[PDB]
Order: structure tokens, then sequence, then C-alpha cells
């Protein structure tokens, strides 16, 4: 459940501890987002492809955002996702992009969520928050939702493809197996 390569806008973030982050163009400005607890006060060394620099961050709860105008790399356009948004989401971790879903008052990732500071973005490219603390997603307001197990039938709601028997596919403990029929794309993802 992880791409081979991290996205080009994924960064390492090192302050008082070890984290990662992401770079986006938000209201016309290039910003870096990460987890506030990894900073040395509000400062960290941020590094990625073609970039290595100290940044100072605006902190709200465990959410942190910095202007980074010297960033010359990939900085996809993003706005914060709409309040109440639910759907498929993506964790941008230092070792690759990992799928999951955001539902009402919870998140679920198919794998571990990366370092603290991993951006969580929606299927339309909007920023949900960053992974902190298996774990929590902290939104730009500093409020959070916990990563929780999910019923297999609920997870199905986020996937397409005709219903197929789940058959012998093994599913981890963070999926509550309450059905044995699932949309084909979810079956295929789980079996990969």
């Amino acid at each position: 459940f992880r791409t081979q390569k991290p996205s080009l806008n994924t960064v390492n973030v090192v302050g008082s501890s070890m984290g990662s982050g992401g770079v986006f163009t938000i209201d016309g400005k290039i910003k870096c987002v990460t987890a506030a607890h990894v900073l040395t006060g509000n400062s960290a060394r941020v590094s990625g492809v073609g970039f290595n620099q100290m940044l100072d961050f605006d902190v709200k709860g465990d959410f942190a955002i910095a202007d980074c105008p010297n960033w010359q790399g990939v900085a996809p356009k993003a706005q914060f996702c709409e309040d109440g948004w639910t759907g498929r989401a993506y964790w941008l971790t230092s070792s690759g992009v990992e799928p999951g879903v955001i539902g009402n008052g919870f998140a679920f990732c198919f794998t571990a969520c990366g370092d603290a500071g991993s951006p969580v973005i929606t299927e339309a490219g909007e920023l949900v928050g960053v992974h902190t603390g298996g774990g929590i997603v902290t939104r730009p307001s500093g409020q959070f939702c916990n990563v929780k197990p999910i019923k297999l039938s609920e997870l199905s709601e986020f996937f397409a493809g005709p219903k197929v028997p789940l058959g012998d596919v093994k599913i981890g403990s963070h999926i509550i197996k309450d059905t044995c029929e699932v949309p084909s794309d979810l079956c295929a993802l789980l079996a990969a």
C-alpha cells in the first residue's frame, strides 16, 4: 500500500525530532506543512529534491505551516478541504504515497501513516491535515480526527468496481470483517 517513490513535493523536516512534510501552492503562495512537535521551537531544517533550508513555521495546535518562497520544485496547487469533507485520501510519506479514507470523525490508512508531518490530501488534491501522534490527522485549525479501524462494508463505500467475493484475501486487524463481498478495486487493493 505504498508507491515506490515519494511525491516530489514531499519533504524531510528536522527540528527537535524527526518528521516529514509537504509543499503546496496555497492561495498563490508556496507553503510547507508539517507537525508542530517536530520543530526546534517553531523552526526546522526542511529538505527535499533541490532544497535544503531552515524554515520558520506558523503553529496551530500540532499543525505547522511555513512560507517557503525559495522552493523551486513541484508545489501542486491545494486549498484546505471543505469542512465535513469525506472520501478517499492519500498520505504523503517519506517512503511513498499511501491510500486511505476520511469518514465522519475518523481516518483510516491501509498502512502505517509515515513520520509525523506527513500531509493527508483528498482525491481532489485538497489538504486535510498532517499525520501526527494508529495516530491522528491534525487539521489546520489544530483540531483532529483519530485513525480508527473501519468496517469492511464501510470501506467498500469508497471503492468502485462490481461486487466480488472476498475469497481468501487476508485483511489486517484494522479492518473489521463484517462482509465477504466487496467492490473489485478494493478486493484487488487488499490482495496486492
